[PDB]
């Protein structure tokens, strides 16, 4: 009652791909970036902020 | 040599169509529309400024 509660869910209902893209796309100064592969082969792609 | 010149161009650089679905996806306090049929059934439509 002094400190505002959270209830965080893991809803996923920016699930799709293309809104990712949307969202990742459009963003604000932002610095995204996606791994994607595997421990072995692993990297990181940095962005820029809305391109 | 005191008014600005303008060199506008047919750039279409939003061509592909999922940008121009990123743009009116992410676009600001917008009211942008959408004609998608012939005279016959020609329309409009109207949506949320970001949504």
């Amino acid at each position: 009652y002094t400190a505002v509660a959270t209830t965080a869910d893991v809803l996923s209902a920016m699930g799709s791909s293309t809104a990712v893209s949307t969202v990742t796309l459009g963003s604000g100064i932002t610095s995204a970036a996606v791994t994607f592969a595997i421990a072995t082969t692993d990297s990181n792609n940095t962005w820029v902020d809305n391109k």
